[PDB]
C-alpha cells in the first residue's frame, strides 16, 4: 500500500552514502565481516551497493510502460555477449567518481576489484557483442525494449594456450553467483517438446508431450545517464523434478535420470553454430525453448498490462502488431513464426488467415551471412519427431506462400520449386531463412554490400515478389562501452576540445577533423595512445608475459580463427619481414609488434593448427638473438569482450584482411576505428561504408576485390603460379614445410603447406604481394611520427555512423515504428 | 578495512527504520513494487528485514568467538526439525511488536504473511525435534555450538488424504528459496566414496575413490534475548561437473549421468530409520557424507582458530578436546569415530593409541533404542564395498577393545563374542552402537528408566567394564516456541502473576502453585485455553472445513501412526462412545472432539490403514443426526511443528496410550503440560517422571504397566479371553468386521479385526478396560471447570523437569565440561 | 576358428556389487557387440574404442 513506495530508499552519490551501502551488504547480504572477507566479496559487496541504484531507476523505468502503453520491442536472440558489467553501470549512472573515492577511502583499488568480474559466460561471436551494442542504444534511446536469449551455465569454452595448441577449459563463469541477476520462479512456464496432433471438432491438440520447464532470470541494463534502465529476460532449463513416482511410470527404470539431464543440459552449453558436430536435436531444442518461453511472456503482458483494459477486439491481437514487435536475430528464433501461429490458431481460435496478417506484421529478421550454402536448414525427420505441430504449420504455410508466388508467376515452376520452405534433395529439410522472409514484413541485411547482396542473388526471387519487405541497417558499435570506458583519455580531449554532446549521437565526433592539425593534437593523441601501449606491454609482460616494446608499430588481428580470416596471410609477411631483417639485419625497418587473438571452434582441424604454427612461429622469431627487439609475435589467449576492451586501445594497425565480400559486415572494425587505428583491408563487408566515410585517401584497403575474385573462379586459381615468381614465397612454404619452425616435428606444418599450395579455398597466394606491399605503405607512414597522427584524427572524426545509437533509431523509426526518445528520464 | 564495520548499519528498532527496510528489500533485494508484489514477496520482505537484526548479531557472536576461544560443541544429527523461522527469530529478538506495527501501517496483516512460510523439510520425527530445541537452548545457555546436518531439498513428504488414504506429494519446501541460508561455495569439501587401500611405507593410502563435493549452507539460530545467535550448517551435496573430458574417460560412456545423479540425490531426500526398505547403500551413504564433510569442517576450524599459537604440542591433538565436542545423536553419525581416527592416524600421522585417546575423549553417544532389534548395523560386505578405509580401522578396534575385556573378564570367552562389535550369523554385520561405545567416553539414555534399562539389558556387558561411560539426561522442551510462540496467551497471565523471568528457566512456573486458589487466574487460564480451542476451530472449520464446537472437551493423540501408539485402542473406545451415545441417546454425555493426527511411513500397512480406520469413523459420527455434536472425529491432516504449534495451545486430553514398555521418552508429552493439558496415559518412559513431578494425583495413568506385560506373556495372551470377558469388545470388533464402518466395502478392515482378534503383539484389548474406566473419570472433571483448571495449574507450574535448557545445562557439565553462561553478549 | 563375444552371466548379484544399479547391461552389450559387426577400416567415425577393442579380442 503507498506507504510501501520507492521514494527513498538511497542516496546515491554520497560517498558516504556509498560506503555505508557497502557497509551493509558485505555484511548482510554476503555474510561475511572485515576480518574473513577477501577480494572476490568486495567485488560482491560493491556490485550490490551500484545495483541497488541500477533497480532504483529499474523499477520506475519499468512502471512508466505501463500506464504509458508504449510500443514493446522485444529483441529475441539465442547468444548475448554482455561481459564485465560493473564499470558500465557506473559510467552510465555516472557514479564511477563516487564508487572510486568511496573504496579509495574504504582502502581498496576500484580497478583490482574491477578484474574480479568475469564476462557473462552467456555469448560467444560477434552477433552477440551486437546484441550487447543493440541493447545499450535501445535503453538510451527511450526505447521500449527486453531483450530474451537463454542463461548458459557455461556460457562457451575458455581458452588456454598449451605447447602451442589451443587448449579449452569451461567458463563456470556462475560458480559463486552473479550479482546482477534476480531469478524468477514465480513465472516459470512449461515448454513441450515431443508429442502427438490428434486434430478434432475446434483444433488440433498436440497431446502427449515431455515437457521442460523454462524459467527466468532478469538482469537489468541501463540507459546512458538519462535513467532509463531495460529488462534483460534470460531462461534457464528446469527438468520438472516429479521423479520417484509421478505418472507412476518409474518403478523399475530410469531413463528419467537423463530427461533431467537431457532436459536440463538445454541452457547447459552454448553450441554456435556454422559449425557444432552434426545439427544435433540439441540445438534445435534450445532454439525451440527460448521461443516457447519468450512468446508466452509476450502474450502474459499484452493480455495484462493495461490489456484487460485497453482491449478492444476480444483482446483480438488487431491491438497486438500495434503494441509488441518481435526482432528475429539470424535464422536461429525462426520458430518463432510457426509458435506465434500455432499459439493463436490452436489455443485461442484466431481463423488462421487472421493471426497469419497478425503474425507478419509483428515479425522482423535480421541477416547475418553472405553465403547460402550457411544459411540453417532442418530436416523433416527431425521437426516430425520433434515438434511435429508445428511441421504441420510450417507445410500448410508454404502451401499459402506458393499460392501467393502462383497468382505472381503463373507458369515458371521453376521458381515454385525454388521460393519454397522444403528443400527435396539427398535429404528433405525446411530451409529456415525462407520461413523467416514469409513471416516477417521486413529483412534486412548488415551493412551496405550485404543487403545489395540479399536483394539481387540470394533472396532474389523473393525480392522479386515482394520487394517492400527487404531493408538495410549497416550494424554498429556503442560509443560508451567503446569509448568511455575502453578510452577514458581518448574520450578526455574529444571533449576537452569538442566537449560530450556526441556520446549519444557520435556524428559530433566529426567536429574534431576541423581540428588536425594542431600540432598539440597531434603530439597528445599520440602521448594517448603511448599511455595504453605502455600498460598493454604491461598486461603482456605481469598477468600474461612476453618482452614487448613500446615504442613499436602495433599489428593487431582478433578474428574468429577460421581460415577465410586469412590469420595465415599475417603469418606469411611476418615471416616476410623476419627473414629480410635476417638477410641485411643492419638495416633501419619500422618495427612492430604483431599480436593474434581468437579460439578456433573445437575439432576444426585446420584452424587448430594454425594457431600452433601461430605460436610456434612466436618461439623461433620471438627468441631468436639477431632479431633482437624488431619482431614480436604474440598468440592472443583467450580473447573476448574484456580482453578487447584492452587490445583495441594500445593497437595501431586494425588488420581486416579477410577474402573479398565474404565478410558481411563487420564490428571489430568500427571500435577499432573509434580508438584511433589504421586499418589495412580488402573492400569487405564493412571496410566498404568505413571507406566512404573516412575516405579512401585514409585507408588501407587493397587487394583482390569482389570481381577480381569471382574471375579467378572462372580461370581455376592455379596457387604454385604465384609460388614460382615470388622467390619470398617460394622461400617461406620452402622454411615450413622443411621443419624450419618446427625442427622436433618437421613435417607438422606439411598440412597448412598442402591447404595453401594446392587446395586453397579463400586464395592466399593471390593476395600476397599486393598486401605485402600495402603493408610497406603503413611502415612508409609510421616512420614519420607525425603524419600518421594526421591520418587518425581524420579516421575518428569520421566514425559516427558506427553508433548503435544510429543502427538502432533507423530499426527504431523505420520497422518499429517508434521514435527514439534521447529524454533524461525522473527519478529516484 | 576498518572503517568497514558493523557498528549501527540498522537504525534497529524503529518502525521508523523496519518500514524502510520492508521497503528496501521488496524493491531492491526481492525487486519488485507495490504493484506486482505477491504475500508471498511481503513475506518475503518481512523475511528479510528481520533477517538483518539476525546476521548483525550472528557476525558479533561468531567474532566473538575467535576471541575467546571457548570450547566448541557440534551436535551431529541427520534431521533438525526446525519448523517456522520468523515468528521465532523475532520473540528470541524482541522484534514482534516492532514488526506489527511497521507492517500494519504499511497495511499489511502480519499474520497473513506468517501463514507463508513452510516448515523447513529438514525434520521428521520426534528425533529431529530433539535436536532443534536443544539448538535453541544451547544459543540461550551461550554455549558455542554448531548444529551440523545434511540439507534435505525435498524434506520427507506432505501427507494428504485421499479417499481416506494417506498420499505423499514431495515438499519442496525450496521452491521460492528459503531467506535464512547463506550457502558457502567457498568452503566445499570432497567426499571420498569406493577406492582401494594402498599400505606404503608411512602409512595407508585410500586411493581410487570417487568424489562427490559436500558443500554447506548456514542457518543461524538465535538465543533467547541473550544476543547470540550460533550456526546450523547443513551439507547440500553436489557432484563434480567437468562432465566433458574428465581423466579422458568419456567420450564413449554415460553412467556418468548416474554420478551427477547418485551423488545429486544424497541430499534429496530423507531416508527415516527404524524402518526403510532395505539398508541401502545410499541410507548409509548419506550418513558418511554428512560425517566426512564434517570432520573437516570440524578439524578446519580447530587448526584455524588460534590453535598453534594454541598448538602447545604439535597443535596436538592432546589438546583436541579442549576445544571440541562431538555429540554423535543416535547412531547414523557413528561413522564419526572411525573417521576422526582415519584423518588423525593416516592424514595427520599420530598413532593410534593417540588418536584412540583423542577419538574416546572427544565423541559422546546419545541413545534412543528403548528396545534392541532396531539399534544400527550394517553388513561388513556393505562397507568394504563403499568405505574399505574404515572398514580396516573396526576391525582393528573391534580387536583392541576385545583385548581389554579379556583383561577384564580373563576366560568369559562368551562376553567377548557379545561386546564384539562384528556379529556373524545369516551375514556379517558391524553393530555401530557397540562402535560408539568404545569411541565415545559417556552413553546417555534419554529417560531414567530408559537409561537404567540401556544400562540393565541392552548393553550390559559394556556397563560391566564401563561403568563411567553410561549416564542418563531426561528429554526436555524450549518455553520458547513451545509456550511463549505456541501460546501466548498463557504466557501473558503467567507473567502479569510470578512475572517475566521464568522463560529463562522454568522452574519459575513452580512459582505458580500457591495461585490454585486464587479465583481470578483459575478463570483466566481458563479463558486463555477457550480462545485456543475457539482459533482451533477457525482452522478447522476454515482452511480445511467442519463444525467442532469450540465449547467441547479436545481429546488429543497425535504420535506417529503405528502398532504401538495404540490409534486403534483410541478408535475402538471413541466407537464404543459412539455407540453408548446412539444407544442412550437423551443421556448426558460430557461431550468430545477427538482429532488424530500423524503421518503414516509408506510401505508400512496396518499404519496406512488406521488411517483410512480413523478417517472412515469419523465420516460416520460426523454425519448422525442422533449424535449431533456429542462426538466429532477429526483426523489432523499433515501434522508438523506448524501444525502443533496450533493445536497443543488448544488442546484438553493428551492422549499418551503405548503399550508399556515400548517409548523410551517422548517429547510431545512435555509440549502438551506447559500448554495447561490434562493427560492419560499408560506408565510409559517420560511419563514416569512428568508424573512424579506433578504427583500421580494430576495425572489419568491407565492400564498394564511393564510388570504386568511380562506377567500376560510368561503366561500367556490371548486376546479372545479379553473378548469374551468385554461384551463391548465383541460390541465394536463385530461392528468393525460386519461393514459398519464400510459402506462400499465390508470385509476390507478385516485385515484389522483379524489382526486384533490374532496378531496383536501390543495388547490392545489387555488396556481397553482400565483405559475406558480412566476415561469415564477424565469426563466427570470437565463437567466441574472449576477443579478441572485446578489440575491444569499443578501441571503448568511444575514443568520446570522439562525445559530443553534443564537437559542441556546437564549435557554441558557432565559430558561436554563447559559451563553454560547466561550473559547477554552487547551487539548491535 | 573364429570368435564370439559374450559377457559373463552373473548379472543379478556376482562381484557383491548390485541390487543397486545396474549399469552392468552395458558390458552385457559392449562385450556383445564386439562381433555383432563390421567397422570397415579406412573410414568409419571415429577411431572408436570399439575397433581397439576388437583387434585385441580376436588377437588375446
Ligand atoms: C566487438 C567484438 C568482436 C566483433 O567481431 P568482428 O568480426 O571483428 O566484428 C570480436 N570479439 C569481441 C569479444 C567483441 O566484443
Ligand atoms: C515435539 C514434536 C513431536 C514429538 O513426538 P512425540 O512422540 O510426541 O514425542 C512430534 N511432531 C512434532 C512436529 C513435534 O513438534
Amino acid at each position: 500500500r503507498k506507504q510501501i513506495s520507492v521514494r527513498g530508499l538511497a542516496g546515491v552519490e554520497n560517498v558516504t552514502e556509498l560506503k555505508k551501502n557497502f557497509n551493509r551488504h558485505l555484511h548482510f547480504t554476503l555474510v561475511k565481516d572485515r576480518n574473513v572477507a577477501t577480494p572476490r566479496d568486495y567485488y560482491f559487496a560493491l556490485a550490490h551497493t551500484v545495483r541497488d541504484h541500477l533497480v532504483g531507476r529499474w523499477i520506475r523505468t519499468q512502471q512508466h510502460y505501463y500506464e504509458k502503453d508504449p510500443k514493446r520491442i522485444y529483441y529475441l536472440s539465442l547468444e548475448f555477449y554482455m561481459g564485465r558489467t560493473l564499470q558500465n553501470t557506473m559510467v552510465n549512472l555516472a557514479l564511477e567518481n563516487a564508487c572510486d573515492e568511496a573504496t579509495y577511502q574504504l582502502g581498496l583499488d576500484m580497478e583490482e576489484l574491477e578484474e574480479i568480474e568475469e564476462d557473462a559466460g552467456l555469448g560467444n561471436g560477434g552477433l552477440g557483442r551486437l546484441a550487447a551494442c543493440f541493447l545499450d542504444s535501445m535503453a538510451t534511446l527511450g526505447l521500449a525494449a527486453y531483450g530474451y536469449g537463454i542463461r548458459y551455465e557455461f556460457g562457451i569454452f575458455n581458452q588456454k594456450i598449451c605447447g602451442g595448441w589451443q587448449m579449452e577449459e569451461a567458463d563456470d563463469w556462475l560458480r559463486y553467483g552473479n550479482p546482477w541477476e534476480k531469478a524468477r520462479p514465480e513465472f516459470t512456464l512449461p515448454v513441450h517438446f515431443y508429442g502427438r496432433v490428434e486434430h478434432t471438432s475446434q483444433g488440433a491438440k498436440w497431446v502427449d508431450t515431455q515437457v521442460v520447464l523454462a524459467m527466468p532470470y532478469d538482469t537489468p541494463v541501463p540507459g546512458y545517464r538519462n535513467n532509463v534502465v531495460n529488462t534483460m529476460r534470460l531462461w534457464s532449463a528446469k527438468a520438472p523434478n516429479d521423479f520417484n513416482l509421478k505418472d507412476f511410470n518409474v518403478g523399475g527404470y530410469i531413463q528419467a535420470v537423463l530427461d533431467r539431464n537431457l532436459a536440463e543440459n538445454i541452457s547447459r552449453v552454448l553450441y554456435p553454430n556454422d559449425n557444432f558436430f552434426e545439427g544435433k536435436e540439441l540445438r534445435l531444442k534450445q532454439e525451440y525453448f527460448v521461443v516457447a518461453a519468450t512468446l508466452q511472456d509476450i502474450i502474459r503482458r499484452f493480455k495484462s498490462s493495461k490489456f484487460g483494459c485497453r482491449d478492444p477486439v476480444r483482446t483480438n491481437f488487431d491491438a497486438f502488431p500495434d503494441k509488441v514487435a518481435i526482432q528475429l536475430n539470424d535464422t536461429h528464433p525462426s520458430l518463432a513464426i510457426p509458435e506465434l501461429m500455432r499459439v493463436l490458431v490452436d489455443l485461442e481460435r484466431l481463423d488462421w488467415d487472421k493471426a497469419w496478417e497478425v503474425t507478419v506484421k509483428t515479425c522482423a529478421y535480421t541477416n547475418h551471412t553472405v553465403i547460402p550454402e550457411a544459411l540453417e536448414r532442418w530436416p523433416v525427420h527431425l521437426l516430425e519427431t520433434l515438434l511435429p505441430r508445428h511441421l504441420q504449420i510450417i507445410y500448410e504455410i508454404n502451401q499459402r506462400f506458393l499460392n501467393r508466388v502462383a497468382a505472381a508467376f503463373p507458369g515458371d515452376v521453376d521458381r515454385l520449386r525454388r521460393m519454397s520452405l522444403v528443400e527435396e534433395g539427398a535429404v528433405k529439410r525446411i530451409n529456415m531463412a525462407h520461413l523467416c522472409i514469409a513471416g516477417s514484413h521486413a529483412v534486412n541485411g548488415v551493412a551496405r554490400i550485404h543487403s545489395e547482396i540479399l536483394k539481387k542473388t540470394i533472396f532474389k526471387d523473393f525480392y522479386e515478389l515482394e520487394p517492400h519487405k527487404f531493408q538495410n541497417k549497416t550494424n554498429g558499435i556503442t560509443p560508451r562501452r567503446w569509448l568511455v570506458l575502453c578510452n577514458p583519455g581518448l574520450a578526455e580531449i574529444i571533449a576537452e576540445r569538442i566537449g560530450e554532446e556526441y556520446i549519444s549521437d557520435l556524428d559530433q565526433l566529426r567536429k574534431l577533423l576541423s581540428y588536425v592539425d594542431d600540432e598539440a593534437f597531434i603530439r597528445d593523441v599520440a602521448k594517448v595512445k603511448q599511455e595504453n601501449k605502455l600498460k598493454f606491454a604491461a598486461y603482456l609482460e605481469r598477468e600474461y608475459k612476453v618482452h614487448i616494446n613500446p615504442n613499436s608499430l602495433f599489428d593487431v588481428q582478433v578474428k574468429r580463427i577460421h581460415e577465410y580470416k586469412r590469420q595465415l596471410l599475417n603469418c606469411l609477411h611476418v615471416i616476410t619481414l623476419y627473414n629480410r631483417i635476417k638477410k641485411e639485419p643492419n638495416k633501419f625497418v619500422v618495427p612492430r609488434t604483431v599480436m593474434i587473438g581468437g579460439k578456433a571452434a573445437p575439432g576444426y582441424h585446420m584452424a587448430k593448427m594454425i594457431i600452433k604454427l601461430i605460436t610456434a612461429i612466436g618461439d623461433v622469431v620471438n627468441h631468436d638473438p639477431v632479431v633482437g627487439d624488431r619482431l614480436r609475435v604474440i598468440f592472443l589467449e583467450n580473447y573476448r569482450v574484456s580482453l578487447a576492451e584492452k587490445v583495441i586501445p594500445a593497437a595501431d594497425l586494425s588488420e581486416q584482411i579477410s577474402t573479398a565480400g565474404t565478410e558481411a559486415s563487420g564490428t571489430g572494425n568500427m571500435k577499432f576505428m573509434l580508438n584511433g587505428a589504421l586499418t589495412i583491408g580488402t573492400m569487405d563487408g564493412a571496410n566498404v561504408e568505413m571507406a566512404e566515410e573516412a575516405g579512401e585517401e585514409n585507408f588501407f584497403i587493397f587487394g583482390m576485390r569482389v570481381e577480381d575474385v569471382d574471375r579467378l573462379d572462372q580461370r581455376g586459381y592455379n596457387a604454385q603460379e604465384y609460388y614460382d615468381r615470388i622467390p619470398e614465397l617460394r622461400q617461406i612454404i620452402e622454411q615450413l614445410s622443411s621443419g624450419f619452425f618446427s625442427p622436433k616435428q618437421p613435417d607438422l606444418f606439411k598440412d597448412i603447406v598442402n591447404m595453401l599450395m594446392h587446395h586453397d579455398r579463400f586464395k592466399v597466394f593471390a593476395d600476397y604481394e599486393e598486401y605485402v606491399k600495402c603493408q610497406e605503405r603503413v611502415s612508409a607512414l609510421y616512420k614519420n611520427p607525425r603524419e600518421w597522427t594526421r591520418m587518425v584524427i581524420r579516421n575518428i572524426a569520421t566514425s559516427g555512423k558506427f553508433s548503435s545509437d544510429r543502427t538502432i533509431a533507423q530499426y527504431a523509426r523505420e520497422i518499429w515504428g517508434v521514435e527514439p526518445s534521447r529524454q533524461r528520464l525522473p527519478a529516484p
